[PDB]
């Protein structure tokens, strides 16, 4: 089996991407945030505190003939109980998928009406269901997939594609470079071989990080991020804003990261996240320091510059191609 679904930016900044997902019988279609940095499938539901719902499409398990309460199971990340139900992505169907129903949701989600929930695609060891931990959609699908892979092809200010079970050889240029993955923290964790700023020379240096479609920006060590922003006239780190900002009049340099011997180039425009407030001439930067995070994160800024293969074979790997 295979599946293929279009993913769409939620706003003009590519702050996140939503992908339609069919849940239940008859289908209830929710727009979920596919997140390779977490491992829960959770949704706004008919059980979510009414005050905390503001425009989202909710999952109603009582209207689904295939929904079953997973008795005693709870989750907490935003929290609630758990159902099993039929879940389909882009034509690919999983039966008995754990669907985690929000009783309560953070204010951050209530405020963002375009995201109906999350679909986690990290390793199932990070799943928060208790007392019986649950499998991700990908893990459940693996048995039936033609190949145990999914690919992320995120667009820049444009729709993209998530594919399951196959690699679309028309979707990238050149070859896919594969690199080792550590699952020890439950993430798609890998080691970049270095970086370059604009047309500058490539610096060979190991950067351990995660491929995280659920994170908007690129978070790298302070040394690297300082070298980048030093090439932008007027750029500075602002404690009031919470990161690097730059004059909206600036032209940003590209940023290159290494994948083995290969190179992925992030165009400068990808690093522009626009005015910090309406009318401001200060703009927010898309490359930020990981120093207060504890881990480097190859978020959407980096990932959308590439065709990315998440290989969930017994020895997992990550592949990157230019496109």
């Amino acid at each position: 089996s295979t599946g293929s679904a279009t993913t769409t930016p939620i706003d003009s900044l590519d702050d996140a991407y939503i992908t339609p997902v069919q849940i239940g019988t008859p289908a209830q279609t929710l727009n979920l945030d596919f997140d390779t940095g977490s491992s829960d499938l959770w949704v706004f539901s008919s059980e979510t505190t009414a005050s905390e719902v503001d425009g989202q499409t909710i999952y109603t398990p009582s209207k689904s003939t295939t929904a079953k309460l997973l008795s005693g199971a709870t989750w907490s990340i935003s929290s609630g109980d758990v159902y099993t139900d039929t879940v389909s992505v882009g034509g690919l169907t999983v039966t008995g998928q754990a669907v985690e129903s929000a009783k309560k949701v953070s204010s951050s989600f209530t405020e963002d009406s375009t995201i109906d929930g999350l679909l986690g695609l990290a390793f199932s060891t990070l799943n928060t269901v208790s007392p019986t931990q649950q499998k991700t959609f990908f893990d459940n699908a693996k048995a039936s997939l033609d190949s145990p892979v999914f690919t992320a092809d995120l667009g820049y200010h444009a729709p993209g594609t998530y594919n399951f079970g196959f690699i679309d050889t028309t979707a990238y240029t050149g070859s896919i470079t594969y690199t080792a993955v550590s699952t020890k923290q439950g993430f798609w964790e890998w080691t970049s071989t270095g970086y370059a700023v604009g047309s500058g020379t490539f610096k060979s240096t190991s950067i351990d990080g995660i491929a995280d479609t659920g994170t908007t920006l690129l978070y790298l060590p302070a040394t690297v991020v300082s070298a980048y922003w030093a090439q932008v006239s007027g750029a500075k780190s602002s404690s009031s804003v919470g990161g690097y900002v730059f004059p909206c009049s600036a032209t940003l340099p590209s940023f290159t990261f290494g994948v083995g011997s290969a190179r992925i180039v992030i165009p400068g425009d990808y690093i522009d996240f626009g005015p910090i407030s309406t009318g401001s001439s200060s703009c927010f930067g898309g490359i930020q320091s990981s120093a207060g995070i504890g881990i480097n994160i190859f978020g959407d800024v980096a990932l959308k510059a590439a065709f990315v293969v998440f290989n969930g074979a017994t020895t997992p790997t990550l592949g990157f191609a230019s496109k």
